[PDB]
């Protein structure tokens, strides 16, 4: 619905200055400023080297921190990936910029000074978004994981940049956490965990418009066996939410969608890595113990339930997946998964924990596409529309 960087062609980028707001936020070591994990921006470079191997100037923007930093950091790390020259400008606005983008080549890359060191940027302020598009002909957004924001560089320069198009990051986070959802193939598959369900209220009420099953796991099914009246020992359950657990499950049913939650479960008598556990069933939960990970019967009915899904979303671990003893429901679902792919699957990660836990089990490059833009993804997995993507041309 948004035209892409990739529907512009080289009559519409040789020799044009295209501003890219892009994500480079990577996170830095405190003592050392040294990058500890670069995937933002080897995601980043797809958009810069097409653009450049067009002909375009690109003008680079982003932010790195609510503390901010200069972009230093980052320039030698981003060369290297994009296998091209990068030349810093110690400013996003003004005659220094104007300077440098006037010496500036075809296929020749500009990163401009930290956008948030102005309090425009994230006013939004149009007169300083004017500043920012002064020395641009147009505009890449490629920053998903601030397309929730409305800031100058990730929507008020779009007013004055025509055209305003979507990078291939931007439009892949849409592909798959949009289209494929909203458009999705069958048997479609969510996967929710997470230890309270107040957190999870609004993800799992978007999914059940859409899929055929949705696996619950997690601490916060214990909320869901206190809602039918089974005693939970120990585990942590919000009281206030035993109404909406019964909501939910009816809503399941009216709308066509299993919901399934486990049968079994591993109990500790402490959160503890070395607590002592039982596997039991749901129905006779021990007092004074907490569930930590969910048992080997419902390992199995979740992956029969998925073994011939079409498109698999994860959100959310099934157990402390940190704890050795209490790892088998995340790391086999997370396996399960990265069978799936190869066999056509769409299989879709989000989520700070899901990470962790896909990379705790070794499969962190086996899925389709795991998510950048943790705070965007839940958003637009949630129906919401983001201002950065609608202040896009529409294709």
């Amino acid at each position: 619905v948004k035209k892409s960087v990739g529907d512009l062609h080289k009559a519409d980028l040789e020799g044009k200055r295209v501003f890219v707001r892009a994500d480079l936020n990577v996170p830095l070591d405190k003592a050392t400023l040294a990058i500890t994990d670069d995937t933002r921006i080897r995601a980043a470079v797809p958009t810069l080297k097409y653009l450049l191997d067009n002909g375009a100037k690109v003008l680079l923007t982003s932010h790195l921190g609510e503390d901010k930093y200069r972009l230093t950091p980052v320039v030698a790390r981003l060369s290297e990936l994009l296998g091209k020259p990068v030349t810093k400008v110690d400013d996003c606005i003004g005659p220094e910029v104007e300077k440098a983008v006037g010496a500036m080549k075809n296929g020749e890359l500009l990163l401009l000074e930290n956008v948030r060191f102005y309090k425009e940027e994230e006013k939004n302020e149009p007169e300083f978004a004017k500043k920012l598009a002064a020395n641009a002909d147009l505009y890449v957004n490629d920053a998903f994981g601030t397309a929730h924001r409305a800031h100058a560089s990730t929507e008020g320069v779009t007013k004055f940049l025509k055209p305003s198009v979507a990078g291939f990051l931007l439009q892949k986070e849409l592909d798959y956490l949009d289209g494929a959802v909203s458009n999705p193939k069958r048997p479609f598959v969510a996967i929710v965990g997470g230890s309270k369900v107040s957190s999870k209220i609004t993800v799992i009420e978007a999914l059940m418009e859409k899929c055929d099953k949705i696996i619950i796991g997690g601490g916060m099914i214990f909320t869901f066996y206190k809602a039918r009246g089974l005693k939970v020992g120990s585990s942590l359950v919000e009281d206030d939410k035993i109404e909406l657990a019964k909501k939910l499950e009816e809503m399941a049913k009216a709308k066509g969608v299993q919901l399934l939650l486990p049968t079994d479960v591993v109990v500790a008598d402490k959160f503890d890595a070395n607590a002592n556990t039982q596997t039991v069933p749901i129905t006779a939960i021990p007092d004074g113990w907490m569930g930590l990970d969910i048992g080997p019967d419902s390992v199995k009915t979740f992956n029969d339930a998925l073994a011939d899904a079409k498109t698999v979303v994860w959100n959310g671990p099934m157990g402390v997946f940190e704890f050795p003893k209490f790892a088998n429901g995340t790391v086999s679902i997370a396996n399960t998964l990265a069978g799936l792919t190869p066999k056509g699957c769409i299989t879709i990660i989000g989520g700070g924990d899901s990470v962790a836990a896909v990379e705790q089990a070794g499969v962190a490059e086996k899925m389709s596409h795991i998510s950048t833009g943790g705070g965007a993804s839940l958003e637009l997995l949630e129906g919401k529309v983001l201002p950065g993507v609608a202040a896009l041309d529409e294709k």
